[PDB]
């Protein structure tokens, strides 16, 4: 029983809409495909837990977005005025160290993890930390939250570019590092996306819908969460199909 | 200019929000001496990074608490007719992680983290995210984001607790022993506290008031992050102190 005009604004258009909602089944449906798989490889290979863990993580979310976009707790109705898609950044959290632990062991082969993993997952979970707080914070604090972000999230890239490259280095010199550098490529794209969508949405100078934002925010999510895992995983089967001849 | 009843609710009694203000300045200045004394330890000696990082963190938290406790975005106001204290919340996932990272690596002497530590880490962003999100949640979708906090921050404890014998086991016989088991007591008190302080705070059952609240978490604030920092580096001390003598 609260009013606030801000919360009655346009979501966006129709078209929009639809464009949203189409999205989220294909997001849905390739993550039950991409489950599926990896629970058959699973019983009858190694698999990763982190390309299972990610791709579980996103189907759900999918699933929680579309039935539930606009309803508390999956957005925030704050007495700004304003309206913060929590569900986007409490995923991120869930999602994104699983990425970067992934990314600390490409090859899959090792056990352990060096202090540049440690660095890596602090200044991601500060990156988004600082985001979302930027999200919910109105006027000027809302650019200071946001540089506190891209300095946090220069560093998570920073980090990130050298496991890259290490892992170049580090795997066989044919289609392993190939696709080493397509992950590199589709890695730095997606996630150089999201500080892109957040300026442009609601959130940002709302250049953005609501559903427009989220639209574009599904294609860099497969892009990011689903397709990467799945070269990452291709990656590891030839790390291992490798192995076993050339030793 | 929105309008809510629960938004204009009581903080607590003015002597709670006087415990609660005093509690800021010690806090305060018990960091900026420990801030200090590491410093002080960095250019005369070697320091973890962790005890610094968390400290420094903890500082300015409870100087922005002071200041903007209840302003937006450090208390988040939403349409439900609730409040949400989403600078405690930020705070947890910059500082709980780096707590469990030295954790970790209790003796200071390792280069490498065990896939333990990747699960430890994992299992508390996500117990924080599903925290924060029952406090932000209604009615019986509450007690179930909670639940996923109860089964994710179980997992963590399990992984802690694993982490903390291993260590007792890996330590020296005399005094780092002790002191092991200090940690460990330390931690666990400390850290069971905060599931318990909310329920009895707003974003529970409402038997402590914000204000309230507000003590008990600086009390177990200063506990689980200055206190255990400090027991740890004094641990880390002991280990050089023995190895230079015994090898
Ligand atoms: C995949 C790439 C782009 C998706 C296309 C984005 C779809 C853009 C929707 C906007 C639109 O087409 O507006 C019509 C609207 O229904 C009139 O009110
Ligand atoms: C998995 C990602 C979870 C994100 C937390 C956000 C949870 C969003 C839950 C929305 C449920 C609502 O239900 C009330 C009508
Ligand atoms: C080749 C010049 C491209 C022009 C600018 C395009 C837009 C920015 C894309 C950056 C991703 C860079 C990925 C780096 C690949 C790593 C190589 C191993
Ligand atoms: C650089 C990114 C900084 C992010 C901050 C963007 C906020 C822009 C803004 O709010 O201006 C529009 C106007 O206030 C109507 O809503
Ligand atoms: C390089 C790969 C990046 C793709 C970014 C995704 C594209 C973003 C698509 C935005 C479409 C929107 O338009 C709807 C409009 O706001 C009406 O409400
Ligand atoms: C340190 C341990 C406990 C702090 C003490 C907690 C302080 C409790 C405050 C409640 C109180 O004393 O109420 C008086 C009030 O001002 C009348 O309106
Ligand atoms: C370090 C911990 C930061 C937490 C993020 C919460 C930031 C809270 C910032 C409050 C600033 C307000 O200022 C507007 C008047
Ligand atoms: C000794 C019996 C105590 C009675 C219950 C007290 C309340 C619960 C406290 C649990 C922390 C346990 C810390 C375990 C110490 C690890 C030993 C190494
Ligand atoms: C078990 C913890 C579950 C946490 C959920 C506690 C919520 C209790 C509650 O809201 O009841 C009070 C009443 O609604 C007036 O505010
Ligand atoms: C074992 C160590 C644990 C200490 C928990 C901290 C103690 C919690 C103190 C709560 C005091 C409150 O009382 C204020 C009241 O709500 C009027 O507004
Ligand atoms: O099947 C349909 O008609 C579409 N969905 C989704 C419609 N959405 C709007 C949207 O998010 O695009 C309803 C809603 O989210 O409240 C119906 C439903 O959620 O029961
Ligand atoms: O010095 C004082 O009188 C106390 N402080 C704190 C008073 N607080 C209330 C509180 O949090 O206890 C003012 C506020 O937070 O708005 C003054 C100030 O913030 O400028």
């Amino acid at each position: 029983q609260c009013y606030c005009a801000g919360w009655i604004e346009s979501r966006g258009t129709n078209g929009a809409q639809t464009a949203s909602n189409v999205l989220q089944w294909l997001a849905a449906g390739f993550s039950i495909l991409l489950l599926m798989f990896y629970a058959y490889q699973t019983w009858k290979s190694t698999c990763g837990w982190e390309e299972i863990y990610v791709c579980a993580i996103e189907m759900v979310k999918v699933i929680l977005e579309f039935f539930f976009e606009f309803k508390n707790p999956s957005m925030l109705y704050l007495a700004t005025g304003h309206r913060v898609q929590w569900l986007r950044y409490a995923e991120w959290l869930l999602t994104c160290p699983v990425i970067l632990i992934h990314l600390s062991n490409l090859t899959g082969l090792s056990n352990d993890y060096s202090r540049r993993t440690m660095g890596l997952l602090v200044s991601d979970i500060g990156t988004i930390v600082w985001g979302a707080t930027s999200a919910m914070a109105t006027g000027y604090v809302k650019v200071i939250f946001f540089c506190l972000g891209l300095c946090y999230g220069a560093n998570t890239f920073f980090h990130a570019a050298k496991a890259y490259i290490e892992g170049y280095h580090t795997v066989p010199k044919g289609r392993c590092r190939q696709v080493v550098t397509g992950m590199a490529w589709l890695f730095f794209v997606s996630w150089g996306m999201f500080p892109i969508l957040f300026i442009l949405g609601p959130e940002g100078f709302g250049v953005l819908s609501v559903y427009g934002s989220t639209v574009g925010h599904t294609i860099i999510d497969l892009m990011s969460k689903n397709c990467w895992g799945l070269l990452g995983h291709y990656l590891r089967v030839l790390i291992h199909e490798h192995i076993l001849i050339h030793g």
